[PDB]
């Protein structure tokens, strides 16, 4: 089928000094590099024992297919979460159900830096939508799990909490790195991703 | 491209009084038929996602993939672990691996029974060959999660330790169930098993 | 500083026909027995670690103290769940608040239906109450892991999956066994659990 | 009980150029520091649940108590691995040991680097002791999941493979870092582990 790297929106730089450069082209060039290839050669794998028939093989390649499938997922959205473009607060129905679901808008910043700042290992904070109730949910993600393929939430707003994604400029202080990270939120493309949910 | 239930090389009450033929009878016409019947539709639906490159369906699959491939994978191999003319010890290179690598039959006997004993829930206790090692290894698998799949090891003997497989006779004392079934454990199938390891 | 094993508000038949009598004494007087002896057990074990400073044996000891811990309390719930009483449709606001967050009576009998026939092995299907979003939730635990220790939610409602739970009457047919059970819930008992959250 | 920061027996930067000085001090300092405050913290309501017979409460704190305890005995294990004064090979019964199990000490290098390098997500490689079986044994451990308290092997060698432990100076190149850390293994150190193991 082959699943291709995506090109950035922006410069490798724009979204200084919230994150610097070199985290992005690492990040990219590097991290989601890697996801994409190795995704590539064990979605043939499993192709081939599937037309076997080899369950054991299946079944065996799981763990694979589910980091690096999840990797792609889950940077892919991640990219198109931020921007230099970002920051502020949601308008619309978005900021309404923020309203309506969480209290206010600073309350749901609270609850997905404390989910963000909670996962103990890699991991992901994510905002989603619970198609079946109808409302937005925080969930917290291990390692490369996505999202949707594992809890059935829709991604909305995802936070990579991976060490790799801020500790060459944060180092260990992760809450530093969750405060920078709200100046460069595109909430342009989190709330299409909200409405594409809705009727 | 299809899974088939296999037949049972034996009567329903081949096994008794050991293991009653009401528990043979629905073991393998209701819950084995189950998995592979299952095994086919998921097995489908897999081809469909992954013709689209749906990682998403692909990962939201897995489980089902696992339980339903993997019991299909550990009751075919059950079936053939067991015989009416089974039972006693066995000979030629399989006993002297036990020895070898448990110091004794009895005492290989304990540290199955103990780790059957020991699933928290319903799983599966093994009897694995590990190959990179070249010796053999005890291990203890959950639910349908098969041996070789998620552990490398290559199966030799399985003890089914869901409740399903004696609590129509033995109810909460599973210590009972494990003390009958070695009287009807097919130690040819067990030493073709381990000599197909070898070469 | 005792665990006890609760006495069960009826007889061992009170839940005839939808539930015998034989799987009512054998999960009360063998399998909650078991539960709390072994809780009581390692709850010692772990103060004698706990008192050395021993991390190693508090982790070592986590499995028997969740697994036990936890089918103490999922069937101390259980059985005050059931009456022969029981059934029918709840009222005042408990009926109201399944309605608000599920749309019907008839519709949250299905959700709960389905996560309890969709457990892969043993495990338990709950009506939980959110504390931090005030609304109801259902939720699947595997095996023996409580509903408030490990997901937070307040348990209201417990099924018990355990194919002991069932398989004497049922055999292999979940389905039928949920149907049975909701001719005995005693929606008193919810209904005082559901208003011990509210204040 | 209380669990203290254990000092350092070397420099902060005595072993550069294979680790440098501010990797060290960030991962003594920072990281291992919050393992020891935060298992203290656990540990006290730890004792709390236990008196009170609160087995949610026990349940509720297990995460927490695996995670710093976990990274409290792993990161003070990794200590006193390393040493200005390591490298080379192990002599004596330690390497025949490594012979007898692994084929060479270069076979031993390569398969304790293959599960280092094959962790995903945050982990440990470990070499690590059979009791049962009276041979060594490589395994991986997620996250900070402790090595004896997860699989009962003792631990004889641990390979940090958080992120944090080398990326400041080997960014994604986990390889580059594995092969450093060979010249600062102190062997010494492993093979006391090993003959504590021995009769
Ligand atoms: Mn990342
Ligand atoms: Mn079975
Ligand atoms: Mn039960
Ligand atoms: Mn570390």
């Amino acid at each position: 089928m082959k699943h291709s790297l995506p090109d950035l929106p922006y410069d490798y730089g724009a979204l200084e000094p919230h994150i610097n450069a070199q985290i992005m082209q690492l990040h990219h060039s590097k991290h989601h590099a890697a996801y994409v290839n190795n995704l590539n050669v064990t979605e043939e794998k499993y192709q081939e024992a599937l037309a076997k028939g080899d369950v054991t093989a299946q079944i065996a390649l799981q763990p694979a297919l589910k980091f690096n499938g999840g990797g792609h997922i889950n940077h892919s959205i991640f990219w198109t979460n931020l921007s230099p473009n970002g920051g502020g607060e949601p308008k619309g129905e978005l900021l309404e159900a923020i309203k309506r679901d969480f209290g206010s808008f600073d309350k749901f910043k609270e609850k997905l830096t404390a989910a963000s700042v909670g996962v103990q290992g890699s991991g992901w904070g994510w905002l989603g939508f619970n198609k079946e109730r109808g409302h937005l949910q925080i969930a917290a993600c291990p390692n490369q799990d996505p999202l949707q393929g594992t809890t059935g939430l829709i991604p909305l707003l995802g936070i990579d909490v991976w060490e790799h994604a801020y500790y060459l400029q944060y180092k260990n202080v992760r809450p530093d790195y969750l405060k920078a990270i709200w100046n460069v939120i595109n909430w342009e493309n989190v709330t299409e991703r909200y409405m594409a949910c809705k009727k």
